[PDB]
């Protein structure tokens, strides 16, 4: 199986964050294969000129819902408004975090809080509300993770926590739609530094690293989850898809479904 | 280094989720080594038993202070007041779990953040009030997880989002403490399946497995925090530790530390 920009054509897509960084990157990208898209994020002004670039690029179609998704009954009513302006959804990409900076936890209950919920709780709010409608399109959903949500660094133990619990999450409910077979696939997206002027300015001082092109990650993404693959990783280290790939975890996922009753599903 | 029960002789420990189950059985082996202890849960009454049972085993001393960990300044608090009640705090025991069952998931929300606040937020926010204390006796912490938060299994998304959680905090904060040169060591603890009542009895009919002894698991979990290990596994399968332990991961933690600015730890 190989990618083709038809793939896309006519698809109902909607990409949170999309206001700058990866998210605006995969807008245009989706934009030039003539789908359908609906953006979001908290800045209206910075969602116009963005949706403005989308028709101007090629879109089937393009709007924008400004919110936040520290609000869990706007991010529920966001994907339902957008499945109707669209009139179903084919494709969710879930890319969206909160403010993070870099620094040695402390203390800060509330901040840990608030990425749990803007960074976790708010994707699985949105992934239950478009299911359904995914369901019925055989859809697709796009989680966007980091290096470190597979593996731990220090000063960002919050985004970190959040990151995992995606993979947690999101991996079990890959497994109980397969298991269930129901076609709607769930891509995490490991993602490697890229250059986006966020990461670029909170790691200023303190990383070193070589940061990757947000295009060519941007494009990536739309590929491995329009190919409907598992996981996709998008880092400037060809080592790294093999040394946090985990295939002594593939080994055990396989095994442990044997002791299921399989009348549970 | 070998373990020996002396090396818990005098030693001040808190123990959460200890009415029943592991928790339990960690009571009583703390308290046959000589160790002091102050137990908590929400059951009152099952607290007054089991803090009965330490005295007469041997404890150095034993107290309780029932409550729910959903409430977060129940939780800060009860660390406070137990490290007073012992004049300090040498170890910390975080085994306490919100109620949850097998199934399919589908869109209980509120369930959801409910397991995210008690199997995680309240865990961070413990561990921040007792780091003070555990910073002055070079204490430890463990921090009791399952397969669950290493792999994935249908019809327990909730839990397993909340374990994988406390791996990406707690190996961020592990880390992030001997970067810094500071010596308390902290020990993850991953269990298979346990002959508890509570785990026997939700898995009853939808997962057909061996279990192991819960009075052996709590005494590895235990030798293993007194030993300082990073991770104790505690299965049937000895195939469970090569498996699940990742080493791919502990690559690529080794060399990204070196893009970090080391004036920053
Ligand atoms: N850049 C990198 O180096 C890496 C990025 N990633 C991942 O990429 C994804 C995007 O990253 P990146 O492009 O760098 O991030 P950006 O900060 O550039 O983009 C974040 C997006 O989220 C929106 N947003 C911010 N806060 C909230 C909120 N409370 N509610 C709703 N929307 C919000 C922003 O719009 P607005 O502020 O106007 O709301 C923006 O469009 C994330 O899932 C991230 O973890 C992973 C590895 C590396
Ligand atoms: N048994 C097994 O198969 C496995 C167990 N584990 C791990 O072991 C730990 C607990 O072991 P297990 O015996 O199975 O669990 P149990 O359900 O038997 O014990 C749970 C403990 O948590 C307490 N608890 C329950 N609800 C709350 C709440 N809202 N606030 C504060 N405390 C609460 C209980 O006290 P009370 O009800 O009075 O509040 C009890 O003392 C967990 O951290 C778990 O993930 C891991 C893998 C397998
Ligand atoms: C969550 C308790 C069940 C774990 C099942 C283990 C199958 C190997
Ligand atoms: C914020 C994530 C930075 C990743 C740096 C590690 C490079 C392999």
């Amino acid at each position: 199986e190989e990618f083709r920009p038809e793939m896309l054509q006519g698809k109902k897509v909607i990409v949170t964050g999309a206001s700058k960084g990866i998210g605006r990157e995969m807008a245009y990208h989706l934009s030039k294969m003539g789908a359908h898209v609906v953006l979001t994020a908290r800045s209206e002004e910075g969602l116009q000129k963005v949706v403005s670039r989308c028709l101007e690029l090629g879109a089937a179609s393009a709007h924008y819902i400004a919110g936040t998704m520290e609000d869990m009954t706007f991010a529920e009513q966001f994907i339902v408004k957008a499945g109707k302006l669209m009139g179903g959804l084919d494709m969710l990409i879930l890319n969206h975090i909160t403010q993070t900076s870099l620094s040695l936890f402390h203390d800060d209950i509330h901040s840990v809080r608030r990425v749990m919920e803007v960074n976790f709780l708010s994707y699985v709010v949105m992934s239950t509300a478009a299911l359904p409608m995914l369901k019925q399109s055989n859809g697709s959903i796009a989680v966007i993770s980091s290096l470190a949500g597979k593996m731990t660094q220090p000063m960002i133990a919050p985004y970190s926590a959040s990151k995992f619990a995606l993979d947690g999450f999101f991996s079990t409910i890959r497994t109980e739609l397969y298991i269930t077979k129901v076609n709607v696939s769930i891509t995490l997206c490991v993602l490697g530094l890229i250059d986006t002027e966020t990461a670029m300015k909170e790691i200023s001082g303190i990383i070193n690293a070589q940061a990757s092109p947000k295009e060519e990650c941007a494009l990536e993404i739309i590929k491995g989850t329009a190919l409907r693959k598992s996981e996709v990783y998008y880092d400037k280290s060809p080592l790294t898809p093999i040394l946090l790939g985990n295939p002594g975890r593939k080994i055990m996922e396989f095994f442990s479904l044997r002791y299921y009753n399989k009348d549970m599903f």
